[PDB]
């Protein structure tokens, strides 16, 4: 009479919460609620989301450099300043977008 099915909690806080309200991360597995880790929940995020521990950079695939790491706030991707094209001599201080989603609506919208 034991479910036990406890596991991949939340990293920050340590407690199960909600799950479908938090994100889970594909590569470790692990779980983070949209207000531990500040995140705006996105109907964009949800599907393809990377934990900011597994997340890496998708221009040079490496990891160590997370304080010159920009993350979109949208695909939320991990792009480092002198990785972007233009690279980003400097940090914004808040509200930050990347090229793939900048993306404008252009071509033949189909259903
Ligand atoms: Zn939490
Ligand atoms: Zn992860
Ligand atoms: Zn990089
Ligand atoms: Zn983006």
């Amino acid at each position: 009479g034991s479910s036990g099915s406890s596991g991949a909690n939340c990293a920050v806080c340590d407690s199960p919460g909600d799950l479908l309200d938090q994100f889970f991360c594909t590569t470790c597995g692990q779980h983070y609620h949209g207000m531990c880790l500040d995140i705006a929940v996105t109907p964009l995020k949800r599907a393809g989301w990377q934990c900011p521990e597994c997340k890496v950079c998708q221009n040079c695939k490496q990891s160590g450099e997370d304080s010159k790491m920009l993350v979109c706030d949208t695909c939320d991707k991990g792009y480092h300043t002198f990785c972007l094209q233009p690279v980003m001599k400097s940090v914004p201080t808040n509200g930050w977008k990347c090229k793939n989603c900048r993306i404008c609506i252009s071509g033949p919208s189909s259903g």
